[PDB]
DNA sequence: GTAGACCTGGACGC
DNA sequence: GCGTCCAGGTCTAC
């Protein structure tokens, strides 16, 4: 009844969706950079907002065991199948990760020998403005501080959904409440630093200059140049952020975000070095190269990979 | 095209 | 003991 459910502790609220720990580990996915929202707040079980309601994952070696809190309004009960879909667009469930590590160890020999240890790292199909948001509070920053940044800034802005337990869970903020008066302010006092400012810019820029959400969410189905470019307009997004977004939300699979974490792979695992800049060490155009390289190396689904070696640079 | 400032807070050095 | 370096970079200025 009350507190955060366990497959042991509430074994009829649960459903499953068969997926091979090859397939995803949550505790390689989660915590590591792509959303900020879960908390694994029982060992083993994963609790966060995923399509406006409250979930609990968690996993044995075939399957992924999924509960919904859905109020106070029904009643307990499992999850639907229609609620149950939703979970695996989520997790991007279609792609295959097998056939990609394949592929990947295939022409990338470094790969192949992480990938060994690293299974399962998945990319989630995210929100995009929630997506937009949350990366725009990640950059020169670090995921334990981000994810602190993003339940406050879901405390003071979002929909409150359930609490359990001493938690309570809040759905992102909307652009309209982004975007209303003295929000950077009260982002300042809730530790957002100078980000403040662009989170309350990119809120208004967005609503009141680009056409609302209908241009972020439109960027899904133009070409990837077209939605790097685009989100580069914004207040506190540069070119890592933006590929972040394409890759995290805009179905763009070949982004591949380049910042310090993978000049530090790029070099240790593969002795890169810029070819068609001067510069030594970062530079728009030395990333460039760089994002460029990997794509060479993975092909399509780059950034997908890029994030298999992002996951294990974490684990140190 | 280069270079350094910048909110915040934990790790680590002397 | 603050002092500094660093972390899912971007912005601003010769
Ligand atoms: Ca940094
Ligand atoms: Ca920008």
């Amino acid at each position: 009844r009350m507190g955060h459910r366990t497959l042991a502790s509430t074994p009829a609220l649960w459903a499953s969706i068969p997926c091979p720990r090859s397939e995803l580990r949550l505790d390689l996915v989660l915590p590591s950079g792509q959303s900020f929202r879960w908390r694994e707040q029982s060992p083993a079980h994963w609790s966060g907002v995923l399509a406006d309601q409250v979930w609990t994952l968690t996993q044995t070696e075939e399957q992924l065991h999924c509960t919904v809190y859905r109020g106070d309004k029904s009643q307990a009960s499992r999850p639907t199948p229609d609620e149950l879909e939703a979970v695996r667009k989520y997790f991007q469930l279609d792609v295959t990760l097998a056939q990609l590590y394949h592929h990947w160890g295939s022409v990338d020999s470094h790969f192949q020998e992480v990938a060994q240890k690293f299974q399962g790292v998945r990319l989630l199909r995210q929100d995009p403005i929630e997506c937009l948001f949350s990366f725009i509070c990640s950059s020169n920053n670090n995921i334990a501080r981000i994810t602190g940044m993003v339940e406050r800034l879901c405390q003071a802005f979002g929909p409150r959904l359930i609490q359990l337990d001493d938690v309570t869970y809040h759905g992102f903020p909307s652009l309209q409440a982004l975007a209303g008066p003295e929000v950077e302010a009260h982002l300042r006092k809730l530790g957002l630093g100078y980000r403040a400012r662009y989170v309350s810019a990119s809120a208004r820029a967005i609503l009141e200059e680009q056409g609302g959400l209908a241009w972020l969410q439109q960027l899904r189905e133009s070409s990837y140049e077209e939605a790097h470019k685009a989100l580069c307009i914004l207040p506190g997004v540069g070119t890592c952020v933006a590929d972040k977004i394409c890759l995290m939300a805009l179905d763009k699979p070949q982004a591949v975000p380049v910042n310090v974490h993978m000049w530090h792979i790029a070099q240790r695992d593969y002795s890169w070095h810029p070819t068609t800049s001067q510069a030594k060490g970062p530079s728009p155009q030395t990333n460039k190269e760089l994002g460029n390289f990997f794509r060479s190396l993975w092909g399509p689904y780059a950034g997908w990979a890029q994030a298999v070696l992002f996951s294990a640079d974490l684990r140190q």
